[PDB]
RNA sequence: AGGAUCAGGAAUCGUCACUCUUUGACUCUUCAAAAGAGCCACUGAAUCCAACUUGGUUGAUGAGUCCCAUAACCUUUGUACCCAGUGAGAAACCGUAUGGCGCGAUGAUCUACCCAUGGGUGGGUACAAAUGGCAGUCUGACAAGU
């Protein structure tokens, strides 16, 4: 977490899992390794320390976990696929209450910062979702593909409002919250 | 002339310890919670299960010996008492001119009921005694160290 303000500020984050709120113990190796590495990233500092808010998409893990940005540390929800894929994109919900998930088989699971509990496990791309999305009101969420499919859904609602299909499949996703617009790469 | 405000009456010490009491601080701490200058990281310690180790039913642990089972409190059977004390009252002559145990204070005299001063029953008080009551002969599986 560096600091662009002063060179000291920058702090490097925990990796040090809060103890598990089920009871039974987790899964991994005795030698704690650190986190695989990281290729999508996460955040919005809308409630920012009464949950988590910062979501990472780690190498070849079929979740991705949750981390607060003011407790330098991760949290203590994970978010999984729940269709044995590979997290390959991720984004948050504006109002800081949901996690958007997208699979390398399609699906896109919405978890909820509260619990971590899941919302909605939607399925649209039958290729691998690479960025996702939701407008600034929490309204109407998009998503792109390697199908080449730009999918249009709400979020309030649970329709797919439209399906833009473009030529080559779109390698990732960016949105613009105040201006409504969202930039795609292609293979084009 | 008697009393109370601003000569009829002991109190001039360069301290050493000791003890006691007193209150206050204090690490805490119950009433009883509630609030937490918040997060990381490093490092330390401690605890608890798993683990392993050593010891253990040839007995690990747990345990009110002494407050006396060596008893207390009774209960029944053999004795000592008293409603030790009482204290002046108990029985009628004399070996060979003469001599005495012939009582007794220095002790004579006795040891709530019925029966003509013969015997005992009843209660309190004390002890000896119980193979009598009250009053029915321990646990047994983990422990401990990292």
């Amino acid at each position: 977490s560096f600091s662009l303000r002063k060179d000291a500020q920058s702090q490097e984050m925990s990796q040090r899992l809060h103890k598990k709120q089920d009871g039974g113990r987790v899964g991994g190796s005795t030698i704690k390794s650190k986190f695989p590495e990281i290729v999508a990233l996460a955040i919005e500092n809308a409630r920012i320390g009464e949950w988590e808010n910062i979501i990472t998409a780690h190498k070849d893990e079929k979740f991705a976990r949750t981390w607060d940005m003011r407790n330098k540390r991760v949290g203590r929800w994970t978010f999984d696929t729940t269709d044995d894929g590979f997290v390959k994109s991720v984004a948050m919900s504006q109002c800081g209450n949901f996690g958007f998930i997208g699979s390398s088989n399609g699906s896109i699971t919405i978890y909820n910062m509260q619990s971590g509990i899941l919302r909605k496990k939607y399925k649209l791309h039958k290729r691998a979702v690479t960025g996702i999305s939701l407008d600034g009101m929490n309204r109407k969420m998009v998503s792109c593909g390697l199908d080449g499919i730009v999918g249009f859904y709400d979020f309030n609602k649970s329709t797919l409002l439209g399906k833009l299909k473009l030529d080559a499949p779109i390698t990732a996703m960016v949105y613009h919250r105040s201006s409504d617009l969202f930039a795609l790469a292609l293979d084009d």
